[PDB]
């Protein structure tokens, strides 16, 4: 091993681990983003986006980042700015979790915290008013854009697309990712299907999110599900949707940890969950690839507490 | 990279990292322990112990894990136990982190929670009653024994003591690891001296630790410190010592992520502390190695509140 100049150079590369106990009867490699070293996958997007911006000049050290996030991206990018000697302002909602924030104030990122909910509950459009007020008064801005700005799914097209390619050399017949901005499952499936171009790419999101109509239900988990459609989205490059609810997600998460000794996030438990569901139709031995986006840390008063899991059965 | 057949094959070949802006007249290497996958150092002798144990026949899957720990080894056990089907009780206090108490409870470790305190107010002859009670009571089990169990320096001989001589084969000048139960020091030393036999070896404890006999003091911060004199320490393989007090620390940690956007914990905050006490006696140019035992997630209520920060000044 080499040393590093700087904590940049231990984004990516990150283990692949085949779940050998969960699935018994199926190659089932899982992509643990979450060691990258902020903690989640949005290292790579975060990274991507602000360095590509430098090299061509959209954004130098006077240049103030903003975006509208939920804890992940808002924490990779406040480490990104800082390694950088950038100004960050992350503009969030009261439904953001209290650790997240106190994280991001860590880093050294400015919050603005919207308090006016529209007149029927959602914070959304107050937060998109928001950072477009803060794009009209904070002279040298650039808005991360995550929902529609290509470097997202362009970061993981490189990131661990490529290296799922470069370590997946044999056939991979399906790729499985969650969906939130699906920067991830975008970028992701453009890189693999140029080296497996039979894969078959299958999308899972929370029951009660829009980006693929479904009927809009109140939602406890990030990450997964988002209360819009993404312009990265391309529907056409989706072969498969499978929806997931948060009774459903926490479980897989349970199981995971239970069988793998493998503590990850909300998002991960939904991908277990809809990897359950798509082996009762598949091959038996049939290659299959994920991602693991974050951390069971995240989530000790949600999927790991046995109280809101309880609540969350209610649900059903 | 290749395909890891279990979480275990992640455990090890941290990343080293210069730290260019936070010391820019000495060579400061910085051995990144909190990027192993359960979170910290504490994966090297959770998964050193318990394989040598099983190797050796002292340990097989019905063998009862037992131990009296703080968050980090309880939650790095409790990884490994769950990883190799073992069972796994954590004697602790009222005094652990709510969080890590979640988390080792995620990991499906039990965990025994002591109540009755001494009549001065710790729970430390408590706790280690309630192990003895356990290996008195609980048949086929093993005591990890942290503070005294020569396979806990062992791993670390093995572990991050045999990576940084792989990579620092440059002379290191000065080798600064912060005590707990001295393992981390115990090991590393050894290795590093074979390889540099003029390394100094420099330990960091908090103020008011009886590890080298400092006049004992409400300590807030776990890890580093300890309330006993391990039996793993040999003071004559230690040349310097500096303690430094919570407030330093925590000064310390928020210095290393405003310079290098590097989140740790406490104990890396008492190593910057004192890196840079030692720099003042030591030449411009030095190669200094040091470790980073765990990250900044778990310290949001301490280090990283501002709140006890002031607190902490007050005390000095
Ligand atoms: C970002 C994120 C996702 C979804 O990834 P996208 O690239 O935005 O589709 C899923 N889970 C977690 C935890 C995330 O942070
Ligand atoms: C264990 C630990 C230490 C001290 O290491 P020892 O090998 O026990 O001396 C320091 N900091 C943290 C966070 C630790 O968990
Ligand atoms: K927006
Ligand atoms: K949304
Ligand atoms: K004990
Ligand atoms: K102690
Ligand atoms: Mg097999
Ligand atoms: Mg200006
Ligand atoms: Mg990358
Ligand atoms: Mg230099
Ligand atoms: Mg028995
Ligand atoms: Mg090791």
């Amino acid at each position: 091993q080499a040393c590093h100049d700087s904590l940049l150079d231990s984004v990516g590369q990150t283990p692949m681990v085949q779940l050998h106990q969960l699935f018994p009867k199926h190659e089932v490699f899982a992509k643990l983003e979450y060691m990258n070293p902020g903690g989640s996958m949005k290292d790579r997007p975060a990274k991507y986006i602000i360095e590509h911006g430098i090299k061509h000049g959209l954004i130098t050290e006077n240049t103030h980042l903003i975006e509208s996030t939920s804890g992940n991206l808002g924490i990779a990018l406040a480490m990104i700015a800082k390694i950088k000697g950038l100004k960050l302002t992350c503009v969030v909602d009261p439904k953001i979790s209290p650790t997240n924030l106190k994280i991001i104030k860590s880093y050294g990122a400015n919050v603005e915290m919207v308090e006016e909910p529209d007149a029927h509950g959602g914070y959304l459009m107050t937060r998109i008013a928001k950072v477009q007020e803060l794009l009209a008064t904070i002279d040298d801005a650039y808005w991360i854009n995550q929902f529609a700005n290509e470097l997202n799914w362009q970061s993981h097209y490189h990131g661990a697309g490529t290296e799922i390619v470069e370590t997946i050399k044999q056939p991979i017949d399906y790729f499985v990712a969650p969906v939130g901005t699906t920067g991830s499952i975008m970028g992701m499936s453009r890189k693999i299907k140029e080296v497996h171009p039979n894969a078959q790419i299958v999308a899972v999101d929370a029951k009660g999110s829009v980006i693929f109509g479904d009927k809009p239900i109140n939602r406890e988990l990030p990450g997964i599900g988002a209360s819009r459609v993404p312009e990265i989205l391309n529907r056409s490059e989706i072969n498969q949707v499978i929806h997931v609810d948060d009774y459903q997600s926490a479980l897989g998460c349970r199981k995971l940890i239970d069988y793998e000794g493998i503590f990850a996030g909300g998002s991960t438990g939904s991908i277990i969950a809809a990897i359950e569901q798509l082996i009762t139709s598949i091959e038996e031995g049939a290659t299959i690839v994920t991602i693991l986006p974050d951390r069971g840390d995240r989530y000790l008063d949600l999927v790991y507490s046995d109280t809101w899991l309880e609540k969350m059965k209610s649900r059903q």
